[PDB]
């Protein structure tokens, strides 16, 4: 079930660091002090994503990891995207 | 030492899968049958990159891993970029 414009705005206001982009994606940048730690973060959130059968787009620009979420089957954002966003935030906070 | 246009063209002709992009970068796309295997590939080439004190840009679009190499200090491509390209190719071939 794709979230409406109003629902997306409401969820985004409670998701610090996540930004609406390309009209239907939420994007967050996670910075690390150690390059390999950024990689470990990627390894962990990838595992979580695979188990959720929901994969984000991830880019690794040295110590800056960019994560982009959206639901292609729903043609936009779903509650799952925001749930995963929080799960990724949790991993980041534990590592930091 | 930045490679000249002629040197880059010569090295690229012997680097299957690697393409010149954005004027001074070499880019390659590595496809996997398993999402987590693509992640493992990233983990391995990141380690190699960290030891070489030379980090590529990496993106993970589901099962497609894109790797982009260049030497910012040399303001272009260096022999090291092509050496790492071969090292990454080796990892990929071993995993496949």
């Amino acid at each position: 079930m794709r979230l409406t414009e109003e629902e997306v705005q409401a969820l985004l206001e409670k998701a610090d660091g996540w930004k609406l982009a390309d009209e239907r994606w939420i994007v967050k940048k996670y910075r690390f002090q150690d390059y390999l730690q950024g990689i470990e973060f990627v390894r962990r959130i990838a595992a979580i994503s695979e188990n959720a059968n929901h994969h984000p787009f991830i880019s690794i620009d040295y110590k800056l990891i960019t994560v982009k979420l959206s639901s292609w089957r729903a043609k936009g954002l779903t509650k799952l995207d925001f749930d995963l966003a929080k799960q990724y935030d949790e991993v980041y906070n534990q590592m930091k």
